[PDB]
């Protein structure tokens, strides 16, 4: 019987991570046919945000690629990636991730039985709401959905807003019902989940990022025949390049689809206007020294 790798994730198929998981499946089955099978479960069809890590540790799934914002229960070393305006752009993020210091974070949870294999990009985060977000004051009193991160909770509290941690699958319903009325995410995630249908206003703030750490269960990975593990890592490195090469494009395409939807508008910022948002949000770094 072949070795089965269930790769669960929470995003749509036509996204950076969705395409990366499928490419990993394709290349693995082409190079290790009959020896390894990759079973990809997108859109939280196997496990959502709230249960995927527990499943990985129990061996009920073999590969995940969660947002870097979602690891606080296992390590605090990755929450640096949540700090607003710490990285100007994805190139800056990449430089950190690829450095010795960034690569060291891949083993930050090894003591918990989790091994990081790679970083995958999605893109920069934008803001959305049911009212225009021109200047930081506009966020005051709103209710933002955030990923399950203390840093992101504090980010919106700094803007005198309410935050609500919610699993990614539930964002559309949360905004539709009104338990939240704004959020932050990449264009790709907004459009692929149709959240633009319940958010009339977007601001291209580029105030943070959504990137992933591809992870596996250490016992499972260490348990593989050496050749299979080594080949899987080489394939992973190749997939990472294709994901990282196309991520900006898919996000640009998504922005175009949002504009073509007819029901949302996008506000862009001057360098000065962006500096104003930075000035208002950067004080949150004082809570995470």
């Amino acid at each position: 019987q072949p070795i089965v790798i269930k790769f669960s994730h929470v995003v749509a198929e036509n996204t950076p991570k969705g395409q990366g998981a499928l490419l990993f499946k394709k290349l693995v089955e082409q190079r290790l046919g009959g020896r390894v099978e990759v079973d990809v479960y997108p859109n939280s069809s196997l496990f959502g945000d709230g249960k995927e890590m527990e499943a990985l540790l129990l061996g009920d799934v073999q590969m995940l690629a969660p947002s870097l914002a979602k690891f606080e229960q296992y390590t605090r070393k990755v929450q640096i990636f949540d700090l607003p305006f710490l990285f100007d752009d994805i190139q800056a993020v990449d430089r950190f991730q690829r450095s010795p210091q960034g690569r060291a974070l891949l083993t930050s949870m090894q003591g918990k039985g989790i091994l990081g294999l790679a970083y995958w990009h999605n893109g920069m985060k934008q803001l959305s709401a049911n009212r225009p977000l021109l200047e930081p004051e506009d966020a005051r009193g709103l209710k933002f959905r955030v990923q399950a991160s203390d840093v992101l909770n504090e980010q919106f509290r700094q803007l005198r807003a309410i935050s609500r941690k919610m699993s990614f699958a539930e964002v559309y319903q949360g905004l539709q019902t009104g338990v939240v009325n704004g959020t932050e995410n990449t264009w790709s995630n907004y459009e692929s989940q149709k959240v633009n249908e319940v958010q009339k206003y977007f601001t291209e703030s580029n105030h943070g990022l959504v990137d992933y750490m591809v992870i596996t269960n250490a016992k499972f990975w260490n348990g593989l025949p050496a050749d299979i593990r080594e080949e899987l890592q080489r394939i992973m490195d190749e997939v990472t390049v294709q994901v990282n090469l196309e991520a900006e494009r898919l996000n640009r395409d998504a922005r175009q689809r949002i504009l073509a939807s007819g029901a949302s508008e996008i506000h862009t910022l001057s360098p000065q206007q962006r500096a104003d948002w930075r000035q208002a949000m950067q004080p949150v770094w004082q809570k995470f020294r």
